[PDB]
């Protein structure tokens, strides 16, 4: 195991779980999806176009609500394009992606 190795207690080694429900021509979700590319982070994209059983699936882990993009962090709800660019827009992003 040569390297130069961490050490803080994580045992097995998870990160940030960032998922984002998307259409992929959606506007919307396609600046959602821009801003999380540049920050360089790794995160699961569900491109559920036309798929109406995974918006239904979204919707009942999103409040109910099934506009495009639902963003996730951790489990909890972000909500969509708007409302992650505005967390980054007052700092509050970054901590959450995490770092």
């Amino acid at each position: 195991m040569r390297g130069s190795h961490h050490h803080h207690h994580h045992g097995s080694a998870v990160s940030a779980k960032i998922e984002i429900y998307t259409w992929s021509t959606c506007p919307f979700c396609m600046r959602a999806l821009a801003l999380l590319k540049r920050k360089g982070v790794e995160f699961q994209e569900y491109c559920i176009d036309g798929d109406n059983e995974a918006r239904e699936a979204m919707a009942a882990r999103a409040n109910g609500k099934r506009s495009l993009p639902q963003i996730f962090i951790d489990d909890q709800h972000i909500g969509g394009c708007d409302d992650i660019y505005a967390l980054d827009g007052s700092g509050k992003l970054d901590p959450l992606l995490h770092s």
